């Protein structure tokens, strides 16, 4: 099927936890940028508006781009860069399916690792596996890593001498990340993008996490454990089966990714929430917690297919 | 079986190399803490004595905690933290089989990273596959990176800024690590755990490494090679045929982690010695070193099933 | 077949890029080191002559060295270093096959890490599998993180404290890497060798990487993706079907990988051209480049078994 998105990219305020504040390069003034969600096989056009005063590309993380190469978004490679004011067309075929993403190509050091200039781009299979057909709940999870001597000086960043201070899930840290609310019964699906500038040990407790895609593409047999190694520009998706009722940790497991600036207990980091057990647990940090649906993109990957943009995600205009 | 342990957790004063000493919160008193080795199935109960002055857990890793959630052990998740003077009971079935780990989950990019708070909790299977029954001996290796600025400031330290210096295989660096004594025929089995902050690289000269388990699950087939890629979280465990007498390093492929401080020769570093070649060579380093036997838990592993404490993991008292 | 090299290590220059150069130990004057390709079952002899002030050794990397442990390498654990002035002799079968390296094991933090003490050895199965006879073209990539600080203080640095900024594949950053040439219906072999002290994310454009084998090793089935995360020590070879038309990237995704000093656009990056669709583009960095045969030892491979040196990475005495 055809289907053509417009998309900006805005010079954009977002609040990672407490009062640090970044600016961005956003996608439809969103961090993440908007979700694209659609069939294997789509044939996709994406109308992109330079909004910044910075060049700017998209590439298409995944996306083979068979005979479209001119529509891969290298800058000084497949096309010029996208100058300030102009606008610049992708045309390609979505293949081949999984959990693919975009981001920009320029100075990749500065406007992927510390402007969020990324999204995800779900591509669903015409065929999908038996695991896949399980599935009761779909997660993304976008894993970056920032550095805060940099957070309001755009143009400026990502070189030697960088001290990484804060790590987020969608833009997010923990505490202000949001819980994944399950019943027993239920099997999730982790796509985990690696997004950021370090490996990430993602680690889950109380469940085998079964990994089960690497890089859209479904492993031979899943691999069983409970830590899941990812580095940047890998993605890989894990299924969990809900069978253990309880409050459960999912976080990284390396150390220095789990604290915000010098402070501890932040970064990547949240609970999978059973609801036989409640939340009304004197002890329980989110007991007093309001919701907020869509952080993961679960909701938006039960729409129609198309691009969906998200309140959730987005910043405010500088 | 039911089993019922008991552990206090101590202010305890370790040497890594040399006169680099650490402040530590250990497990009775020793680091790595007290060796668990149980059977598949058992039911577990831990008694946890608080006799430091900050709060801690014991998280038990690769534990599925079946209906035993608030056994995990996770602050202001599961439970209220240990406070000092406080004993808090766990009780959990030992599942599923397999190299798991314990340590404390307070204020990880300390009390884990650098406060020594963790040890190996190694669960049997009822019925072990074909290549366990062929193993004849058995390697515990906690790999840890530390950070000497904070050695002597307990309730410091993991924040932006650490200059990491010294690398522990079961809180020693080379030269002060024991080499492995095998004989031809040999068969043994390394169960490396990522206690650290950092990847580690672990390369074996003379042999082929067979990555034959994953976090405690055995992977369809065994991966062959030579350097297994360990992340923060993970165990694996090597099977080696020792069918090649020499003496053979064992080492942390990133360089880095080989240097005490600024020094070269130390850091993550063993030794292979084959009993076939001796060790009466003018150029070893090991010429004439005093063995000390249980440093990788291998005799302990060997006794009756329960906890082991060993005097050769235990500090001094603060 | 009994084959015989000689090997010298002398003081040389090089530059990574622009105005970057370094003081290295090179063997033969060149780094990467000179290429050894062998038959699987080969009896090597390499005659190794120190020219430089400082001691080292050569180890076989993959090299079994079964019942020749005092032809390993490693400097007081299988021999006494080779002195300033002293020629040691190594005498080996080349086993197992596959991709393999070499590099001396003296002060590795230094040697290796960032004085160029490093090359290919690579031993050719037997009985290649039906994979490895679909090849058309064979490259090696052997990556490298460097710390300018200590360019010209040899005998000095990999310390605590180091600065990385330099990164390179054999040698060269982006945009002083060579291009991929390639034509419809080949089916190039990346040979990846972790020689650095960082781990890397290799990424490739508009072709699904076939990961088949580690360490030398063929792995059950190869593992298909886009982005293959590759650790020091670990060796990699990436199968790709070329099969798509257009100029692709290929390059480290962990993004400070991609920058020269403060600069953005350099490191561990080069691109796959094809020659259906030429080079003669507008905006095509590359359009105007000279390009030199042997970057990746493409054409040495190509040649009759031995040793090759080349004039490409040889460097200028010191
Ligand atoms: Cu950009
Ligand atoms: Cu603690
Ligand atoms: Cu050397």
């Amino acid at each position: 099927e055809k289907r053509e998105f417009d998309l900006s990219i805005e010079d954009t305020r977002i609040v990672l936890v407490g009062k640090r504040d970044f600016h961005t390069f956003a996608f439809n003034g969103q961090v993440p940028a908007p979700l694209i969600h659609v069939m294997e096989g789509d044939d996709v056009t994406v109308n992109v508006t330079n909004m910044t005063t910075l060049p700017h590309t998209i590439h298409w993380h995944g996306m083979l781009q068979r005979g479209t190469w001119q529509s891969d978004g290298v800058p000084h490679a497949t096309q010029h860069a996208i100058e300030p004011g102009d606008t610049f067309t992708y045309k390609f075929k979505a293949e081949p399916a999984g959990t693919m993403w975009y981001h920009c190509h320029v100075n990749v050091n500065e406007h992927v690792t510390m402007r969020g200039m990324w999204g995800p781009l779900i591509v669903e299979p015409k065929n999908p596996l038996p695991i896949e057909k399980t599935v009761t709940k779909d997660y993304i999870l976008m894993l970056s890593d920032w550095v805060s001597s940099w957070a309001n000086k755009p143009g400026e960043g990502g070189i030697p001498g960088d001290v990484f201070d804060y790590y987020t899930i969608n833009a997010k840290s923990f505490p202000e990340t949001q819980p994944i609310r399950v019943k027993k019964g239920d099997v999730i699906r982790l796509r985990l993008i690696g997004a950021g500038d370090h490996v990430h040990a993602i680690h889950t407790h109380g469940h085998i996490s079964q990994i089960a895609f690497k890089d859209g593409f479904p492993l031979d047999k899943p691999i069983k454990g409970d830590t899941v190694l990812i580095g940047p520009g890998e993605r890989y998706d894990v299924i969990l089966n809900m069978d253990n009722p309880g409050l459960w940790m999912i976080h990284d497991h390396v150390d220095t990714h789990t604290t915000n600036g010098d402070k501890p207990d932040g970064g990547i980091m949240t609970t999978i929430e059973y609801e036989e057990v409640g939340i009304d647990h004197p002890f329980y940090v989110w007991k007093d917690k309001k919701f907020v649906p869509d952080f993961y993109y679960e909701e938006s990957l039960k729409k129609d297919l198309g691009m969906h943009n998200s309140k959730v995600f987005k910043g405010e205009p500088i």
